[PDB]
């Protein structure tokens, strides 16, 4: 049994599971009751899984706006940082993926109906612009999950 | 007994570690073999404390010279981010505090100096410029163990 795991660690960003034999979900990132991501609820999340330990997880490697500004730079780092320790403190395989590694065996701003017609049992949850961080995390998890025939 | 870390968490930083009736101890941050930090060996460290769950952790916030680039600002973040999500993931209650915090309490650069006086059995560790992080970390540490009576 090889889980995969894909993560947009942006601040609306998303966590997909992908299971064999089951079908997919999507996890909104939990963010704080203050924008900001919420790392006692991410750890959580995580452990709730009750994965094998080592499980694959493929992370988007976060790149920022050209137009942002020096606190901007520095959230875009922290919320990656803090993806990367949680889950490596956490006992997963990770790996960091440039977006154009899956936006190129995606065809890939199309990133939401390309993620509902690979999956299409979620695409309900997929409708609205707010859909893009669970669109990237799908994504990412098909591409982690490789192409292998059965 | 109730253990005190302190944290510094820039790429030169260090941990150090503080057990009632003992002695107190610093770490290094390890870094890659690549001026990077090296997340799993700094879960590793910190698994190989054995620590009582909950241990708590006082971690200094990251804040960034005012004259350095995107890229600059951006590994300030992911370090400390990394930080915070490692601990929390590893179980510890993690306190962030401002450099001010415990420069405050201990006239403060001379933390090099303070923290030889306050740690007399570690001043052969603090003899260098480079040792900058392991004083801050054991200040952190001792500012975090607070002022109590026996």
């Amino acid at each position: 049994a090889g889980w995969v795991i894909g993560v947009d660690p942006d601040t609306s960003g998303a966590l997909a599971l992908l299971k064999p034999n089951q079908p997919p979900q999507v996890f909104d990132s939990p963010h704080l009751k203050v924008k900001r991501l919420d790392a006692k609820a991410i750890v959580q999340l995580l452990k709730s899984f009750e994965a094998p330990i080592g499980t694959t997880v493929y992370v988007e490697q976060s790149t920022p706006y050209p137009q942002d500004g020096k606190q901007g730079w520095w959230s875009g780092g922290f919320g990656y940082g803090m993806w990367i320790g949680i889950l490596v403190a956490s006992g997963f395989s990770v790996i960091p993926v440039p977006s154009s590694a899956w936006k190129s065996e995606f065809q890939l701003d199309y990133s939401r109906q390309v993620a509902s017609q690979l999956f299409p049992s979620l695409s309900s949850l997929l409708k609205r612009k707010k859909d893009h961080g669970r669109a990237e995390a799908l994504l990412i998890a098909a591409y982690g999950k490789g192409i292998k025939i059965n």
